[PDB]
């Protein structure tokens, strides 16, 4: 395999400021997991642009309404009353408090107090969440990601922590035998954007076929 | 008062990569807080250009070796042979852990696990330190800089921030009598770096005049 600059923004036309920085991080680390043949790519490259908003969000937007977090988190944020309970009220639209109340203790964070809820928060393609998993990433790679989880929305690390994710998963092996929609299943559990995913997918296949 | 960017490029010749998105951000700080002369103007801009290097260093730098962090904190990390004891050990080119030990519990930082220490490190034109300092200005300047530190090392706040500290502490009325010694002891509490001061502020008088 060979990806050039001309072939990622026919991809990802909306990484084109991006675009020359990704274009070397994503070849790399597609070699490095032997994502290696227009198959295996166009899968990659069609998942991680869905989940990444063509490399133009690489972190994740926890700017709820109070409303919106009753919808999400209905456990944490829902009433008896099917409005948004107390608390919900209290977190919203403050992304700080949002995080590091809904995301305390999970994925190896500390508590509410500690901040690991929002210092942890999705980043990357293919999104890292929780200090244990940025942890676990971080010595995978040999890349500072529990010290500097800020490093998640940088070219390099986002592309080989995604390409690392993609080949431990499996995924590579369903790329070769086409088996497109059981790829995002493992991605989503579920199928949520199918639709979007399919038509960057077909997009890929013909860029680099 | 007026402030141009070609004066602000005559005065801070290293400021070229930045004079275009500080000019605005200082022309409106220094009307804010009364900086409103020649003489109040040149003071002021010789004292956060030689602070900041001629705003090319808007955070403190904290990698230090072990030999630094003995030299820079000797009470702290410096040993009775001479040498860097075993915490200057531990903690050498770890800007992190240096910040979160050697300023845990400074100027309202909690502890060094808090991570206060490198949250709240130095940032702005007269640098800001500490969480306590952190929200006092932000509550003073409207700004979000206790949720949102980096902030600080943006234009705007690092330039009203500095405009804020100068005026509060009597600045502006010693610039009005010439008294600039006087001033770099105010900000500093001794004359260390006066050389530098002195050739920016007679250039800033020269400018402005």
């Amino acid at each position: 395999m060979k990806l050039t600059e001309q072939q990622l923004l026919r991809i990802f036309p909306n990484a084109r400021l991006v675009a020359g920085v990704f274009v070397v991080a994503l070849q790399r680390a597609m070699d490095e997991r032997e994502i290696d043949t227009p198959a295996r790519c166009a899968a990659f490259l069609a998942q991680v642009g869905h989940e990444s908003s063509q490399l133009t969000r690489l972190v994740e937007n926890l700017n709820y309404s109070a409303q919106g977090l009753a919808a999400t988190w209905p456990g944490r944020y829902l009433g008896p009353d099917g409005q948004p309970n107390a608390l919900a009220l209290r977190l919203a639209r403050n992304p700080q408090a949002i995080a590091d109340n809904t995301y305390a203790t999970r994925n190896g964070n500390g508590d509410e107090a500690s901040g690991d809820g929002w210092r942890f928060r999705g980043r990357g393609l293919l999104q890292i969440t929780g200090r244990a998993n940025y942890r676990l990433v971080g010595e995978a790679l040999g890349e500072p990601l529990e010290a500097e989880p800020w490093r998640l929305e940088q070219p390099v690390p986002a592309a080989r922590s995604a390409a690392w994710w993609w080949a431990g998963h499996g995924l590579n092996e369903l790329a070769d035998r086409g088996e497109f929609a059981a790829i995002t299943r493992r991605i989503n559990g579920g199928l949520n954007g199918q639709a979007e995913r399919l038509a960057l997918w077909q997009r890929a296949r013909a860029v680099l076929s």
